[PDB]
């Protein structure tokens, strides 16, 4: 009984941990995409911006 | 739902970026052509211009 309720609580902690890491991975990739989008936008702002070389 | 609307906005940004780059490429080539036309015109202005060697 002690091992089963211990293991159950630990399993709950494992599930929570995994869910949070899955979230973090999703958020990390969309930030990479938005960063790359910003970089692309900057290069167009440069070439098609004002005057210069 | 969050991933789909995020991805949709990012896809819109990608489409806009690509359209602007396609435009830039078109404009770049017609400028190369007009530059080369000007250079050709200059060589005729030289040979068939005034006096000299
Ligand atoms: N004569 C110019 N006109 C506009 N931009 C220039 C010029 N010369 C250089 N730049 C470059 O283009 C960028 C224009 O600044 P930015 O804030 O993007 O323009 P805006 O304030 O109109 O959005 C600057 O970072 C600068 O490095
Ligand atoms: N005697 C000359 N008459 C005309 N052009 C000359 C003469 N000697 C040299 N050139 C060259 O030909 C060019 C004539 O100048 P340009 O402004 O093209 O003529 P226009 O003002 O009649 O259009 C000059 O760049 C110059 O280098």
């Amino acid at each position: 009984a002690q091992q089963r309720t211990m293991s159950e609580n630990l399993r709950r902690n494992l599930a929570a941990l995994e869910a949070k890491i899955s979230e973090a991975k999703t958020k990390k990739n969309m930030l990479q995409a938005r960063a790359k989008a910003a970089k692309a936008n900057a290069e167009l702002q440069q070439t098609l911006g004002g005057l210069g070389t």
